[PDB]
């Protein structure tokens, strides 16, 4: 699988931007664009040899970890640190079978009993997304926590918090220009802070937004979608026009109509 | 007032394209664009010195006629041939007063008892739009009919038919890229033929389309607009997205919201 590298050591908003642009480039094929928003490959019929991309992360402490991203949803499926690989609990047999193709050469392959969705993860971390700081510092630390889990050095709640950081700074930023923008700002001013409601609501709504856009009538939604602004106030979306600058990739929901 | 010239003599699709592009350029100020569609100046507060543009038309027979276009709706308000000016019946006092500023130097100024809307005009011509051929030949003839009316040479039904041709080939083509496209084709193959239902439906719907777009929710229409395709079949419009390549200018309906 293709590998994209990124280091938190001396990261700048430009190095982070380049990283996210490279991930998006590997994720989509340019074959399917809908109201100028690229659509991820449909899982049905997708060959396993084209099912994952790898993101190798390094930090100032010179530790590395490689995350595997599923090309159909841009989500993290597992990771490799040194000699061991860990995978989130597969939610179906095709998925269980596909992950056998990853990190085939590690000596210790483990599959968690829990999956990678936020609810499970927040529960294991004992904290919600709204209370977990994001930034280059939190990311640097996450890499070390992930790496030490392979050594008996990382407690479960820490591992879970670490995944929450990695998923939002990598997968969510790749899915939403808006979220990538929020990370860029944190890096520019070396700020670490938890995500505001606009970020959390977008993350929760990615799947619904994907379906609403793909099933829209010439871009008009049959029913509006309610999001929240940075200040916590609601905001209704009636059309795909206003999301063009916000959402970068969509999960495949249906074929495009004539 | 600004004048734009055009001759049917040796017209090509490029000379016609340039003409329509020049008219649109004089009609809009670039100050108000809404979903990438330019909006015409609001009539309230518009100074008379900026209220009209003139289109001087010449033909192979070397006859000329100058039409006056109202900048707020791109419609023909009257014309000048030689020593006389003729104006359609003003539909209000502001309008009656504004037209006093046109062709001030002609010796004979006449104001018709009928206005320039299609119904009245079709009634006077004894034919409907669907039965009046359009093309460079019909236009060439229209110029001569308009010109001879100033001489006792043109009968009323002919004058009305002539206006119907001029209004669709100038005002409607300026309002709709779609209609301009239809005229270009007629010129390219030296075809003269009556307008099909798609053309007539767009002409009839210009005002409603303008309002629906300006009052849309992020581009989504509160209620769809039914148009017809070239083959006469209906076709619902739910969003401004599909009209971007079709409508070139809109009449001012409301201020744009924050």
């Amino acid at each position: 699988y293709p590998i994209i590298n990124f280091t938190t050591a001396g990261a700048t908003v430009q190095s982070y931007t380049n990283f996210i642009r490279a991930v998006r480039g590997r994720l989509t094929t340019g074959a399917d664009v809908r109201h100028e928003i690229p659509v991820l490959p449909n899982r049905v019929g997708l060959p396993i040899n084209q099912r994952f991309i790898l993101v190798e992360l390094s930090n100032h402490a010179e530790l590395s970890v490689t995350l595997a991203l599923d090309v159909t949803n841009a989500y993290v499926v597992g990771y490799r640190a040194g000699n061991s690989a860990y995978f989130f609990h597969p939610d179906n047999q095709e998925d269980a079978e596909a992950i056998t193709h990853l990190f085939t050469d590690v000596q210790n392959r483990y599959t968690f009993a829990f999956g990678g969705n936020y609810d499970r993860l927040e529960q294991l971390a004992g904290n919600l997304r709204e209370n977990i700081e994001l930034g280059n510092g939190p990311l640097e630390e996450a890499i070390s926590a992930l790496y030490y889990y392979s050594t008996g050095g990382t407690q479960l709640p820490t591992l879970a918090r670490s995944f929450i950081i990695c998923i939002q700074m990598i997968s969510e930023a790749a899915r939403f220009q808006y979220i990538e923008g929020e990370m860029r700002t944190r890096i520019r001013y070396n700020r670490r802070s938890a995500p505001d409601p606009s970020v959390i609501t977008l993350e929760n709504s990615w799947g619904r937004l994907s379906t609403a856009i793909q099933e829209s009538n010439q871009g008009a939604f049959a029913s509006p979608i309610q999001l929240q602004r940075r200040n916590g106030s609601k905001f209704s979306v009636y059309d795909v026009s206003i999301l063009i600058p916000i959402i970068a990739l969509m999960v495949y929901r249906c074929a495009p109509p004539p």
